[PDB]
């Protein structure tokens, strides 16, 4: 690979494997609002998905940096076939997103993302015009899924916001709009990527897309599961 | 494929899509037994697996209607290996089964399902004798799970119609019974029409096993899901 | 295959199937510590996890008598591809194990050993020197694994033995205690086999390797869910 591919390959590696250490021992060492539980997480076990996400990332991105180094693909499951470690990743996000939430299809919502994932898989290892009726099919299976996961966090959003006054509360009710902006937004690039690839509109090569995926990765699972967690910490649930 | 293949799957397709979609609009705007629950389904999501496994069944047709236009294989994994779009779905069919009837061992239940598709996709991709020999396992295995569920089953119902007086639960009753003979007499099909197959005694040609497949699919899904969701909404519970 | 591979192959797979009828036959007919319930591990599926992990392991074994019997590759997934039953099994052991101790953080275990278990996988599907790097990788991950699984179930085996005084709490303490032996001390022999096979120092054979799995397997799958059994039922929680 290129220089700049394999550069950005290890600086992605690097950053989700330490964002993996720091949150895995915020985890352990977290013992609850109360500061009494010694095993908080371990009894609640979906705040943990988060660190699992990282993990599960930072192992792809390893496989991605000994493919940087050899002529032969590594692990193809998450460096052949594309979309497939975000067929792992991103349902987690999405449940993780929508429980700290308390919001409701959570597992609907996850189901549908990884249906979409896999609509998106099978498009990327189609042939023209055959493609084209996959990724149609996924536009309009992910615009619908789009639309019910805004109005599901709009609305508790909304409930969450009623009933937030302390500063403390202030602070993660940012931090949680932040993870949100960067949960909506940042996931638009990703089908504009694709329609914007050597696929389809053939514009960007083939180096700036891997680029730019590796960008999106880092901020929307690094950054994404930091405000998650600054807003899960330090937000008093029995304000309700 | 032929003029025959090729209708049969677009009705298919089209049948499980109007199926999907009906189904998930019934459960969007469900409000529960008491009409005042805006989420009822959302906090319950074990009622929504009809909705998907309608979906991920709609999604396969799909492939097989693109595979039905063009001389290359489209998404292997719903298209090429037989029996796998069966092992997502069936599991999920046996767990909403026992779910609604409050049936212990649901999970054990789709689990056993799961492993005897899966030993079935193994056979269909064996060569003989070692595909009898796989058959004669799965076959064994089947009887096993099929007998279990049965009596389960059959336990569930005599306890359901032991307290069902209503009209409105009788008429309940009534799509049950129905749901319950097309998952029993229906499912009692596949192994004959794999029996009756190219494999082992050939004598029914490839189109006329795919319409087949097709239809008892369409009736088993589509009609079963209904009956359920009839059933669900219009017994009450509380009569217990 | 060598007429000691076909022994060994058969031997196992009737160990394994004659453990998981038997241990089946127990938890259907087992009627709780009161003795009155008849679907007590019917509402309880977890209990059941030992019995379907049996079911998987025999399952992959008589795949491996096809293997033996014939000259193409049988079951890929259970015979082709290394530690893909592994990958299926262990994190149910693990699950299992930290269940039954009402250990915490067990699905964070179950899934930290199946993380193990893929890069294992990844390793022995890799070439060399980028397998190295994958070991390593895995051999991290595991050993902080096993460290942490460690503490937990050093943790909770001193709680169980606090509150042991009655004999049949202290048979089913000396079983918990052989269970835990097996569970560590074996799982520490597959990296060792790993490390003494072919791959890296070749001076065990295949067959012996091979021989030693099949031992490795039936030993810590049967005698510990056999252990792990005698625990739970002897075992009265109420003397917490
Ligand atoms: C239990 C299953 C555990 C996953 C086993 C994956 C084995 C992959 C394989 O053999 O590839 C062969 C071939 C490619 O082999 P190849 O020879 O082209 O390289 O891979 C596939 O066909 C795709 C496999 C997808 C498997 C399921 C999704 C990934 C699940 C784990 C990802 C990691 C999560 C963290
Ligand atoms: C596919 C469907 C799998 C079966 C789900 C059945 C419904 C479970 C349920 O109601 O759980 C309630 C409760 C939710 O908590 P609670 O709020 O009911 O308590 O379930 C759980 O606590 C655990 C369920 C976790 C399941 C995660 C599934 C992720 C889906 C991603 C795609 C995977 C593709 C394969
Ligand atoms: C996380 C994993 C998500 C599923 C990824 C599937 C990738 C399939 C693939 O790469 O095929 C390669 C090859 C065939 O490639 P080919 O080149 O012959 O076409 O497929 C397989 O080897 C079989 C893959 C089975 C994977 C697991 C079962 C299906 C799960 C999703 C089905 C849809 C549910 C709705
Ligand atoms: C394979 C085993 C997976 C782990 C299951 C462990 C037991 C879970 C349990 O007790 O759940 C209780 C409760 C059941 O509800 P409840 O009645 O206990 O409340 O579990 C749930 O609510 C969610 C469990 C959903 C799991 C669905 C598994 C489907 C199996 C199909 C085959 C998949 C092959 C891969
Ligand atoms: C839903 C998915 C259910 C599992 C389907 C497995 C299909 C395997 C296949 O097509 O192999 C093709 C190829 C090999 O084909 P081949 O032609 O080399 O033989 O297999 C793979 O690429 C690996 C498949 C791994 C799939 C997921 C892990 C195993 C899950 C089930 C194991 C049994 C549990 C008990
Ligand atoms: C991968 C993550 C999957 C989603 C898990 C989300 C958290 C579930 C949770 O909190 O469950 C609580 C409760 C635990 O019981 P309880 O004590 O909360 O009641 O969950 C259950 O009862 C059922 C969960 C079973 C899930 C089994 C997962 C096994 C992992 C092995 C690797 C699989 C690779 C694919
Ligand atoms: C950490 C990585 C994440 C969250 C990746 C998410 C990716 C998507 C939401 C991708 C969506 C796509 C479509 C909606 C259309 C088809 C192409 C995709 C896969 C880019
Ligand atoms: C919606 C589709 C469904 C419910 C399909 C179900 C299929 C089966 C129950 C198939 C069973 C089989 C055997 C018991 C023996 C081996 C051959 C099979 C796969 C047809
Ligand atoms: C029933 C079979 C079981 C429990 C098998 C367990 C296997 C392991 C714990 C294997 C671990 C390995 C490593 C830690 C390093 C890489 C090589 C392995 C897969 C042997």
């Amino acid at each position: 690979a290129s220089s700049a591919v394999i550069t950005a390959n290890w600086i992605s590696f690097l950053a989700i494997s330490a964002s993996f250490i720091i949150l895995l021992v915020i985890s352990l060492r977290y013992k609850g609002p109360g500061g009494t539980e010694s095993f908080y997480n371990g009894f609640k076990e979906q705040n943990m998905l988060t660190v699992f996400i990282n993990l599960w990332c930072a192992l792809a991105y390893f496989a991605k940096v000994l493919q940087s180094h050899s002529n032969d693909n590594g692990f193809a499951p998450l460096t052949v076939i594309p979309y497939v470690d975000y067929c792992t990743t991103c349902p987690l996000l999405t449940l993780d997103l929508l429980w700290c939430l308390d919001a409701p299809y959570k597992i609907s919502s996850a189901v549908l993302v990884f249906t979409c994932l896999v609509i998106a898989v099978a498009c990327s290892l189609a042939v023209a015009p055959f493609s084209y009726c996959w990724f149609a099919m996924g536009m309009v299976l992910f615009t619908f899924t789009y639309v019910f996961i805004l109005s599901i966090v709009r609305q508790r959003l909304d409930f969450f916001t009623l009933c937030a006054r302390d500063s403390n509360a202030k602070q993660s009710l940012k931090h949680l709009k932040t993870a949100v902006f960067i949960y909506f937004g940042i996931w638009l690039l990703f089908p504009l990527l694709w329609l914007l690839s050597y696929r389809a509109a053939n514009v960007i090569s083939n180096d700036i897309n891997h680029i730019f995926h590796c960008i999106l990765d880092v901020i929307a699972k690094s950054v994404y599961g930091f405000a998650l967690l600054y807003f899960k910490m330090y937000f008093d649930k029995k304000l309700i």
